[PDB]
């Protein structure tokens, strides 16, 4: 499941933490690596006095002064033009997600990004210097996309045209936290991840959780050593420094090794957040090291928000059509059922077509003291056994794309009843939809969820793995389930 | 109501249409004025050949060539560098909302904005030339706002800082299509519209409908004469030219007169769209004529989308808290009711506090063959009469902030029962919440809805009008209504 809290994390390695393997990678404290990426510099100063507390060891390269020299100095002295503005944009108690950005001139322009975590100020320094109307045209192009897929294509195309990344993907999450590449823009000859599904373990729970709050992260060079902070612990608390809000945060070694195994030299992703949930990612790859300029990144962030809105719109539409047809069918069935004196004969009416309602191949109707069937159904003893299994079921509605999971002794009923959609009307009487077993191949990107726990480190295989799943049927559309509940209410109230 | 289609419009004035008054202003064809604003130029060319069909009479000022000369020429000749790109960005059959923008160099840079309507291409020409990180910082500021009001304040502040407009407002629509200024950024001494409500007639249905699809519109000079198209009719159809997608579209004379009456020299608004509905406007005013540059407008449009998302987020939160408390109370009441053998005594229990549930002052419980009350209730005969009136009611749930509207002979029950929230449990038995009459003053911006139909033109009064409404109570929070339905289900299933 994706709607869950992350597992409690281990202490980091510099605090005596355990080595991170695939057995405990869900518990790596990625938000406190105590280090940054070498393409920029980072300061941590007191939120009230502005006294510099922690510094990256490479700060001399960007600031022109040694770490031991700047340590102890106030931001009021180092940045007299930005310090009051810095304080104004980041009032005490503000979310650590709130960022303030400014440009500075120094012996080369430096982009400064500041945010506030607890009683600490985090300052990021990156060297800095696009298309004139590319963003606007992109926004209108996204809004005028006919459907989700077209929207995804427009987004990937646009991001790749703006950045020049070797690969750009729209990665959509599923409720089971697995994801799927639903659009891809790439250079010729480069391997295609389009249409492939990846295990949830590829993006562990704490990573997803972090990515719900902080919407952009990257790895400029997957072979660059991280630059530690000095001191590594926040002097205020003698505790780790929260770097979740810092784009310069050192990437988890596990994901670094993963990217190197994928043949990726540079990575970047923007979160797509819908209704407070992580819907997907704009995932970017480059075969060679690449530091994307802060302004271009800002453009990508704008794209992230626009996409976050338009996804909701397009999915609302794609739902709306099918749901309209569905509701019309519900109107027919409800009109027919209000006047029924023989529920079996009314619901077995070919005119009503209760089978085409859920696109099912089988139907079991149970009313009065008997049951009837329609279409492809299991044998009568199997029917009675199934009805008993529903009598054992506690819920009001049962839904599955594989009955073999819920009911073991019913796994042999897969040919006619692989998928099941049952509803009770106070389990003496009920309606049961059945879908037959289907030859389904899921294209995984190198491994199934079961295979990811086999290697101690990240895998090296990312080519197409066609998992042939059996005992499964056509997945129940959520709309059809809503329709099932609506039908439960209607039939309960009418009968 | 705001969720409704616009009334069928009259033919325009240049086609023998009737004069527009306040009696028929809902039927003005504002989308086809046959003219534009004089601060830019407009062309209409064939969507396939690119042959220029219609031109604004002032096109010589911006293009350097007379209208009769350019008429008949193709866009392939006039814009050889943009014509293929123009065609590529706007494929045939695309929504008329899709816009393509480019910059041109000419003897002064010209901003070109093109869109496609039916078999016609519309091209807009505007002269063109902000803060470095103002937009990004604004986006993070909006996202980190604690609540809807703070969000609104951040938005107005930011827009005013970016544009320099004398007044910037966030105007939020109500279900009855009236609106309210919920935030305002203004120059010192300028009159405040903050906290005022305006009639729906101020923004007529077809205007709102148009503003749901095309998200920005303006009036650069409220005393500038419009520039007609030549020919005024599209040669393709001998019919009016759809200008809904053109920002240069001539503003309705009615709204022009309105703005002049308000003391406004220049106006501009960006639509805030949520779930396909018009949620609100970013309304901008300037006391003097002001042509906002296209790029700054683009910034405002970005702000429009960001706001469209963040509004949904903040409202989701503000709902979520109160709804949480509410659902906890529902858990208590439902737990108590599952074991009840005396519904009256269980629901009259001070421990459960069914009155504090809906913040009501009165409660009528009807069960078995009798009724009990709790708190401030009308006399017993009035109670029986009210129960009878509920027996006459067809619905399952009744909700009103003024019982005098629904029930006339109950308008005298306003002191104890002004607001009513009744629910039936299959109307033999029921629960009724009652809220007492409250002294309510609604600050209107010059007029009530009833007063707007008195003048033949737009009004001149916009100062505070405190309408003292009587027979009304504290408005039922929608959450409380959801809770009422939930309680109906629970009590129906449990009793
Ligand atoms: C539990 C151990 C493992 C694990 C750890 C891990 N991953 C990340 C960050 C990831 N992982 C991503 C996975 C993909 N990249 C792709 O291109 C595709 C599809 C083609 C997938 C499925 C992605 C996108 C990210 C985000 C970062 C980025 O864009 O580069 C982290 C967190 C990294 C950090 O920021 O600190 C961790 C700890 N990955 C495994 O495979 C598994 C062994
Ligand atoms: C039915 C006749 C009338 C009517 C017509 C009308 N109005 C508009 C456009 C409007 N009206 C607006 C109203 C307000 N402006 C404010 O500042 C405030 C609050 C302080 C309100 C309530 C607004 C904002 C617009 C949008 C345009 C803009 O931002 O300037 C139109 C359409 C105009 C067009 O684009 O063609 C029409 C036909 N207004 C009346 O008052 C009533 C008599």
């Amino acid at each position: 499941s994706m709607s869950r809290d992350p597992l409690p994390f281990f202490p980091p390695l510099y605090l005596g933490g355990p080595e991170i393997t695939t057995e405990n990678c869900e518990r790596e404290p990625i938000h406190i690596p105590g280090s940054i990426q070498p393409h920029g510099a980072l300061l941590t100063a007191d939120g009230h006095s502005g006294e510099v507390l922690q510094m990256s060891l490479n700060a001399a390269t960007f600031l022109g002064q040694e770490p031991t020299v700047l340590r102890g100095q106030t931001l009021a002295a180092l940045l007299p033009e930005q310090w009051p503005a810095l304080q104004a944009a980041l009032p005490p108690g503000c979310p650590d997600a709130l960022q303030y950005r400014a440009t500075l001139d120094w012996p080369g322009h430096l982009s400064l990004t500041v945010h506030r975590v607890g009683e600490l100020l985090i300052l990021e320094f990156e060297p800095t210097e696009t298309g004139p109307h590319a963003l606007r045209n992109a926004m209108f192009a996204l809004e005028s996309a006919p459907n989700l897929r077209a929207l995804a294509e427009v987004a990937t195309q646009t991001v790749r045209e703006l950045t020049g990344f070797d690969r750009v993907m729209l990665y959509k999450f599923a409720p089971d936290a697995t994801g799927e590449v639903i659009a891809e823009a790439r250079r010729e000859g480069l391997h295609a991840f389009l249409g492939h599904r990846f295990p949830a373990s590829d993006i562990p729970a704490q990573a997803r959780a972090l990515y719900t709050r902080h919407l952009l992260r990257l790895t400029a060079d997957t072979r660059a050593a991280a630059v530690p902070l000095d001191p590594v612990l926040n002097p205020q608390t003698n505790a780790p420094t929260p770097l979740g809000g810092a784009v310069l945060r050192a990437t988890s070694p596990m994901h670094m090794q993963y990217l190197r195994n994928m043949g990726v030299g540079s990575s970047l992703s923007v979160s797509v957040v819908v209704g407070g949930q992580l819907w997907g990612l704009i995932a970017c790859h480059h075969q060679t090291p690449y530091v994307l300029p802060p302004d271009l990144r800002t453009t990508l962030e704008y794209l992230g928000r626009l996409l976050s809105l338009q996804v909701q719109v397009k999915e609302a539409a794609d739902v709306a059509a099918f749901r309209q047809s569905l509701r019309e069918h519900h109107a027919r069935v409800a009109l027919a059922a209000a006047h029924s004196l023989s529920p079996h004969d009314t619901l077995s009416d070919p005119a009503l077509d209760l089978l085409g309602l859920m696109r099912a191949g089988g139907l079991i109707l149970r009313f009065e003291g008997r049951w009837q069937t329609l279409g492809e159904v299991p044998p009568a003893p199997a029917v009675d056994a199934l009805l008993a299994w529903l009598e054992t079921q506690p819920g009001a509605l049962v839904q599955t794309d594989a009955l073999g999971q819920l009911w073991p002794a019913g796994a042999d009923l897969a040919p006619s009843a692989a998928g099941l959609l049952a509803i009770s009307v106070g389990w003496s009487e009920c309606l049961v939809w059945l879908r037959p077993e289907l030859r389904l191949e899921v294209a995984w990107g190198g491994a199934t969820p079961d295979q990811a726990k086999d290697d101690l480190g990240p895998r090296h295989s990312f080519d197409t793995y066609l998992e042939e799943k059996r005992g499964y049927a056509e997945p129940w559309h959520p709309g059809e389930i809503e329709e099932a509940q609506d039908l439960r209410d209607t039939l309960t109230g009418a009968l």
